[PDB]
């Protein structure tokens, strides 16, 4: 499975070793971020609770608590001071990092909310919900700018690309969707033959591409200038949980994904073989996250488990 980097690098396999066990959620973990500071690991989960540890030692430094219901997703503001919360009581909530103050709470969905990201700029929110829209809001006074009537499914993940002039979106309705955020208008849908609930996506970090999972054990690379796949990735379970994905760049070029056998799964990204499979986890991996500029991997797992995990590798 080795990849080619530079010379007398032709045959780079990761080496993700688990490090720390984060302990402390009583109910299932539902997201996990890297600060872009690269300081501070984020988590949220259905006890309604976010909490901090560290993201090299994986000690634990606060909980952050107000939601009334559960949470599935977190996000981080562009400077890591701020951070966006998804919930089961319909709104996100923005929270001061420092205090561990409720900042704003987000009200206009009618339903869970169940995605949320800032733009690069971190002016701007964009959230999905079982509600089946998309919201952008305003970080800086808690108005809804914009509400598009995005997909007919609950909406799975939603992200905006390198500029924030992008944003695409993913729903069980099998659909991959990128709109203009200026204008709020449908740009590209994105779909394959199949049409297989769409749990997860996100663009590459530099935009170019859109990685996307699908409820039929399978994750895509798409050009999202041609509407071209161009790479699957497959050998994992996924046909229920809307797990979290990502690119590994520190590194090697890998893609890392969570799989519902309790194993973190990671693939070359251009040969698409799977180079290294890690275990630690009791239940469905469901959240993982990549470090800004370590080769470290954060993984989460679901109810029967209610850890995160730490793991590190040489690339």
């Amino acid at each position: 499975g080795g990849q080619q980097m530079g010379r007398g690098s032709e045959f780079v396999k990761p080496n993700y070793a688990l490090k720390f066990t984060l302990a402390g959620h009583t109910k299932a973990v539902s997201s996990v971020k890297f600060s872009p500071n690269g300081e501070w690991l984020a988590s949220s989960s259905a006890d309604k609770l976010i909490k901090i540890w560290g993201a090299y030692d994986g000690k634990f430094e606060k909980t952050i608590s107000g939601h009334k219901l559960g949470i599935s997703d977190v996000a981080w503001s562009s400077d890591s001071n701020l951070l966006v919360s998804a919930s089961d009581d319909k709104t996100l909530k923005i929270w001061d990092v420092s205090s561990g103050k409720c900042l704003k709470t987000l009200k206009g969905h009618s339903n869970y909310v169940f995605c949320c990201n800032f733009n690069p700029q971190s002016n701007l929110i964009v959230s999905g919900s079982f509600d089946e829209s998309v919201r952008i809001w305003d970080v800086k006074t808690g108005k809804c700018l914009k509400t598009l009537p995005a997909h007919s499914d609950p909406v799975s993940a939603v992200h905006f690309n390198r500029d924030g002039s992008l944003i695409v979106s993913s729903s069980y309705d099998g659909l991959c969707r990128i709109w203009d955020t200026a204008s709020g208008q449908c740009l590209k849908t994105l779909i394959d033959d199949d049409n297989p609930p769409v749990s997860f996506v996100k663009f590459s970090p530099n935009g170019k591409y859109i990685l996307a999972a699908t409820l039929d054990n399978t994750l895509k690379l798409w050009d999202y200038s041609k509407g071209k796949c161009l790479k699957t990735y497959t050998g994992h379970k996924n046909e229920k949980y809307c797990i979290f994905a990502n690119f590994s760049v520190t590194g090697g070029k890998w893609i890392v994904s969570g799989s519902e056998d309790n194993l973190v799964y990671i693939w070359n990204l251009q040969t698409k073989e799977i180079v290294q499979k890690l275990q630690g986890h009791t239940d469905v991996v469901i959240s993982t996250a990549c470090h800004p500029t370590e080769n470290i991997i954060a993984s989460a797992a679901l109810e029967n488990d209610k850890t995160i995990k730490l793991y590190k590798s040489d690339c």
